[PDB]
Formats: C-alpha cells, structure tokens, sequence
C-alpha cells in the first residue's frame, strides 16, 4: 500500500544512466563471467536505446564518472545494475523531487529489491510509456543524515569500492543503513551509545548497525534473523520444559517478519551486531562516541568515514533526504 | 569433571612471563588508565617474586620479545595479564607436553575465563604450592590447525597486535576459533564450503567462524546466543499462533548452553556468520575455498593470514595440538 499515485506523466528531458561494473570489467582497472558482462551490456543497451528513441538526452557513465555535475544536469538518474547501482545513484542525490529509478540489468542472477520488476529489463519502453501517462506511484524512502563532531575528526568519504570540531554534515545519505564498527572484521569495538537523548551505555560487539525500513530488507535482516531450527529448538525446549513443522515455519515467518518495516516510516532500527556480556530498538536519533582505535562508519557498504576516539556521531531521519523511487504495476 | 587430576608435583626449573601490554604502555611505542597499568605492572611482580622465591628461574618478556626461542628454553609458560594474554602465549606454544598457565593480573576488570581463579592472582604462592604438591588437574585443551594450498598463496602470519602450492601447514594453532572473511568489517565474503569432506556449498555471508570447545565459549557464542527477548517473541507468537518470566529465562539459558562444549571434545563448531539467502554444525574437518578478493583468516583475533581467491585451506584437530593448562581447586 506504500506510495502515491503520479499527478501527472513523468516526461524528463536529460537522464544520466549510471550502469554497474561488470565482474569482467573490475580485471580492466571465465567464460560465464564474459557471458554476465555481454547479459549487463546489452540491458545497458537496451535501456539508453529506449530513452532515446524517445527523445530523452542521455548520458551514461560509470561509477568513477558519476559525479554532483552530471546529478544536477539531469532531470532523473537511472541506476543500471543491481541494488548496489541503485546505492550508488543514490549517494550522489540530495533532492527529495529527483526521481531515481532502478533497472535489474540481470534478473536470472542478481535479483534486485530496489529496482523495476524484471519485465521492464526487457521491456523498457513499456515503462516508458507508464512513466508518460502518469501509471506509477512515487515512493519517498526514507534516509539516513549523518553528523560528525569532536576532536580529530576526518570527514571526506572514502569510496570503498575503489579501495576540536562542531557538527558537521556528512555527504552522503544512508538508503540502506550506517554501520559503526572497527576497520577489521576480527576486532571487537568499543563506544557509548545514547539513543533518543538517553543516557550514554558503554558497549563492546562487533559494530552497529543503523538502517532504514528500505534498509531492514538488508543486512539488519541478516543481522536479526531467526533460523526454522533455532525456532523448532526454542519450543522443544519450551514444549520438554513446560508441534507441527508448519506451525514451526510459520512463527519463523511472523518472527522474521516483525524485523522488517515501511520503507516511508521515519524511525531507525538501531541492532547491536553481537553484543558482547537493549540488543536491537526502534528510534529516531541515535548517537554513538567512538572509543576504538581504527574503526570506520561505512554508508550503504559504499562510502567509509574514519571514526576514531573522540569522534561523536549522530544520527537522524530528516524529510529533506527522501529518495523519489518508484512503482510500477507488474 | 574436565582434565585428569596430577600424576606427581609440578616443579619447573626454568619459566618465561608473557606479560599483558597495558593501555597506557600502547601509547608509549586518564587517572584511571595509569591505575589499571599499576595494579597489572604490581601483580606482575607479585607473580615474578613468588616464581623466584620458590627459586625458579624467570624470564619476564613483552609481546614484542615472546619468541619461539624463549619457549623453547623454558618448561612452562606464565601468562599474565587476560584472556588474550593466554592467546598470545599459547599461540607460540606446539607441544601437547609443555604448560601453559594463565594469571589474570587484573580480576576487577577484565575477569579471564582461561587464567587461575582470581584468588590466585593475590595468593600466587599457594598456586606454586599446589603445582608442587601436585594437587591440580591437568586440563587438555582441543586446538585447531590449518593447512592452506592453492595459487597465489601466502602463509606468512601477520601479527594484528603489531599493526600452484601443496598443503601448508601454518604455523600457529586456534585455541579460541579461525574466523575466515574479508578484511573489511562490512564487505561480505563469497567462498565454497565443504563440511567432513561433503559437497562444496556456495556461500554468501559475513564471515565463518570454526571454533573449539574451548573457544565456544567466546565469539562463537556471542554469534550464535538468542536474547531472552527473542525467546519471548517466539513463545508468545507461537502462543498466539497456537509463560512466565523464570519459564522464559529458563528456555533461552538451556538454548544458549546448547552453544557450549567442552574443551576436551575433538570437534569443531562450524558457523557462518549472517548468511545472505546449514547455518551452524559440528564437525571433524573443514574446508574453505576463496573466492574473495581481499580476504584473511584471523587465528584467535592476533594471527592474520592473507586469503585470497584460489586459495584453499582446511581446519582440523590433532591430538599433538592439545594444549596443557590446569585447572585449580577455588
Ligand atoms: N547480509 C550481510 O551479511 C551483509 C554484509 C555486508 C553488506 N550487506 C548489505 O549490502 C549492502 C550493499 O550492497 P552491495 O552494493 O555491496 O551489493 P552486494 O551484491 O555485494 O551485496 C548486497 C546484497 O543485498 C541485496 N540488497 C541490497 N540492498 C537491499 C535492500 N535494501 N533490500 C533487499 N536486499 C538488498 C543485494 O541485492 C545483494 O543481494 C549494504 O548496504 C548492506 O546492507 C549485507
Ligand atoms: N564477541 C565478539 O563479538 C567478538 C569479536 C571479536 C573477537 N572476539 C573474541 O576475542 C578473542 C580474542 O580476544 P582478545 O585478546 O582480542 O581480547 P579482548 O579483550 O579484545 O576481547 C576478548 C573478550 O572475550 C573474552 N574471551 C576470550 N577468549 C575467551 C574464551 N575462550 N572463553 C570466554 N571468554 C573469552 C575475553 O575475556 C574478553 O572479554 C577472539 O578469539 C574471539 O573469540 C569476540
């Protein structure tokens, strides 16, 4: 039910279409990873012949040439690729009225939940056409506004995947989630979380993890999930101490379900990733002091902070950081 | 009902301390710090006076001069400091025949569940006492050893404390766990797995984890626990779908130690850390394939060994790996 139906056609003038590099193309800077690169190429293809032949001016770039300038020269951004492309269109789009549209280049492998259903790869003129008599709903998602304080702090991004102070707005939006945690994936971390204004909780775990109901689809899922067994294992004991296997799938399921919210709602599912003798809450602002020795917050997996002793952090939701995506019928 | 109790007195000529590196000494290479580097660098010489008075020979050695040598000179070893002290001496330690003891130099705050009890930390010679009268059990602890072969291998070790190819055997031990994924804390590893020698899975998650006994106890547990509130959740859905407070800490605390082990048992918990769509088994054997592109494998949270596609490695356990603690009465 998320969403609001077009007011009008979505008639745009100058698209940038940022398409994904390829695993053949990462070797650039066996006979299958050719194959996913031709599959992705001809979707590009087939994407930017579309737009114009209908007369949308177009620029295609890759992730080195997506850049503020090209976001400002068009009038929506395609993301061309998977969810990741969709994440990197993204971090460059500080308006909540540019539209910002996702297109799977390679369904039958990298299915993407931030994108157009699969049919509008092969049939993009028909979004097009959707597009033009206003046959869509926009959908705001929310995002994530980062800001950094204290003394030594560092506040130029880092694109990861190509390897005393007052607040300070960071550059980029978290669609999917920040996560807050030492560099290296072996060394616990150690901060003071303080989350809606409360009282500082000292916690050593292996990071935290901030997402956005877009995001709770993502890596919080991962985080939070339960498996069947662990259910089926928690009532045998329940049942030994105190049972169908469609009864124990479906509290899975309900289980499962309750960490996943609206991508609209304007609140963070705030989960400490193993915490270390409240594990997971809802929340509006969350602020975390960092006391680790190299530690880093990372944006949607894609744009790194250094997050060093001393450095304070403070997250929030703010209207002005809504992504305009959306849905289309089928 | 662990170890087997001593067949004579424990009398050793010669012993080298590893001694813990304090907070205030890493910044040498705010009142409080200084605090907990006095009482650590007090009950250190408490440890060294009692060794010497009973007229043993000691070496007192920091984490920068704890060679291969000086194990090899001495009959025991001493661990002072935490945990991770005991990490550090055992990771030098190859011989199922040679001690190794821990004394947690610091009971107040970092309480270690592989030293002495903490009242042998103030009463050490009573600890020098019952080693002589031979009134301890001996306590073999399982390890874990790693071979790693394939192209482009690299099998020189790297200490994280300091900053084609046949089967290798690399050259320390997991007392605690091998933890196995990419470098960076929020990048997600992609390797096969193959379990006892069973068919190669392809996986997509946030690392493995490959644990003893010994180390189940440690992040294995922290991975793998439920919240009591989680327990809660799936009781009540189930119940709704279909409990007291004590009936409810009592199933999440009999789930949790379903987790634990003992450190006798020749076997490993094998976890994959947040799978992405078995997630937990025991096991003899293991083997890994990479296929990641800038990954390592962390032996115990201090050895780090590069991991990179095409290499393979296989963790099992070997009776010549055990490690010798004790155990002591109270
Ligand atoms: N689950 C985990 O253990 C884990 C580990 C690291 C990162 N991640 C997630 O990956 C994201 C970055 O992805 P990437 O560009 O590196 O791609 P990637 O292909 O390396 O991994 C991302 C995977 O998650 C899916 N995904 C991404 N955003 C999603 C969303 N909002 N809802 C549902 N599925 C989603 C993608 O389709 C893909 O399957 C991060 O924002 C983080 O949430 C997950
Ligand atoms: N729980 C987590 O999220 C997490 C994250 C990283 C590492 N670790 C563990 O820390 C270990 C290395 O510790 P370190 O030297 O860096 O010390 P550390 O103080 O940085 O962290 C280790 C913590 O775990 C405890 N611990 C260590 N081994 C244990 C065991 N066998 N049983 C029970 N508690 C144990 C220590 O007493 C300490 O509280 C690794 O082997 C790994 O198991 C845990």
């Amino acid at each position: 039910g998320c969403g609001s139906r077009a007011d009008g056609g979505f008639r745009p003038s100058r698209v940038v279409v940022v398409a994904k590099t390829t695993r053949y193309e990462f070797e650039q800077q066996y006979s299958g990873l050719l194959e996913r690169h031709h599959i992705h190429t001809k979707n590009v293809e087939h994407i930017i012949d579309s737009l114009r032949n209908e007369g949308i001016e177009v620029r295609l770039v890759k992730r080195r040439e997506y850049d503020e300038e090209t976001v400002r020269w068009a009038d929506a951004v395609i993301a061309a690729g998977g969810d990741g492309t969709m994440l990197l269109a993204a971090s460059k789009v500080l308006d909540r009225l540019k539209p910002v549209i996702g297109v799977n280049t390679d369904p039958e492998r990298s299915e993407g939940h931030l994108c157009l259903p699969v049919r509008y790869t092969h049939s993009f003129p028909e979004a097009l056409q959707k597009f033009y008599r206003g046959e869509f709903r926009w959908l705001w998602r929310q995002r994530i506004r980062l800001y950094l304080e204290g003394t030594g702090i560092n506040p130029v991004p880092v694109d990861l995947h190509e390897q005393a102070s007052g607040p300070q707005l960071l550059p980029v939006r978290a669609l999917n989630e920040v996560f807050i945690g030492e560099s290296l994936s072996s060394r616990a971390s150690y901060y003071e979380i303080s989350v809606d204004d409360g009282p500082w909780e000292k916690q050593k775990s292996s990071g935290l993890n901030l997402c956005t109901g877009t995001g709770s689809k993502a890596w919080s899922f991962n985080i939070n999930r339960v498996a069947t067994q662990a259910v089926e294992d928690v009532l045998n004991i329940a049942k030994r101490q105190g049972l169908n296997r469609e009864l124990v799938e479906k509290v899975t399921n309900e289980y499962n379900e309750s960490l996943l919210y609206s991508p609209e709602e304007p609140k963070i599912l705030f989960s400490i990733r193993e915490p270390i003798a409240r594990q997971r809450c809802f929340s509006s602002k969350v602020c975390v002091r960092s006391r680790c020795w190299d530690a880093c917050m990372v944006v949607d997996g894609g744009t790194s902070f250094e997050f060093n002793d001393g450095a304070i952090a403070s997250m929030m939701i703010n209207k002005e950081d809504e992504l305009r995506t959306v849905l289309l019928e089928q």
